[PDB]
């Protein structure tokens, strides 16, 4: 959507430039204007869409260590069942 | 970035207006300063975005680990059960 | 190498301002246009390499989702072994 919006909106542009070196005019010095306009206001958008999509690297981050600190709780009890069994097994 | 960013734009639309309004080469030479420095906030977005962008990278060895030392305990836990198992079957 | 191009090219375009402010000119003015229609396009293309690199926060979430729901079956296979143990040990 933003990118194919984005590549689409720079081609525009493209030909503007073109049609520019062929006929240079005040009128299409100001239409070239005005597109580049357009596209840098496609541009925030898609910078804007990013960021907003990149809150989730830090919900990731935050479920990531809750799982590790889960894991290192695992660890302590699994170390204890270790020790329980050995020593009720040598028991008897 | 983004507050500056969209701020930058809308500054860039007034020039843009007042150009059609009364295109002169002082507004045509003013409104190409103002893409600049536009392009020139979008370039500092874009390098934020990539530093932070780090941040995955990172994540993605965490997960990892956090999946090898749950393969781990898995393997553990099937031999537990199977000490209790015989072990009771024992008596 | 996209970023490194990125701040190069607007160095060349901030280089170009700096003429066309002296030496105003339509020559000057459409190089000018020509130079930012450029930055722009490279501008677009780290964006979409971002938007790619992006996927990989997808597949982070993912991960993270499937590790959750094995870390929540070791807790009630531990809570079973528990007291698997304790009644056996009380059992003696
Ligand atoms: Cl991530």
């Amino acid at each position: 959507s933003h990118m194919g919006d984005l590549k689409y909106s720079l081609e525009r542009l493209r030909e503007i430039l073109e049609r520019l070196e062929e006929n240079p005019s005040e009128k299409q010095i100001v239409e070239a204007i005005r597109a580049i306009v357009e596209n840098n206001a496609q541009i925030v958008e898609a910078i804007r869409a990013i960021v907003e999509n990149n809150a989730q690297i830090v919900e990731n981050n935050r479920a990531i260590i809750e799982a590790l600190e889960a894991i290192g709780g695992h660890n302590k009890i699994l170390e204890e069942m270790k020790k329980q069994l050995k020593d009720l097994k040598r028991s008897l």
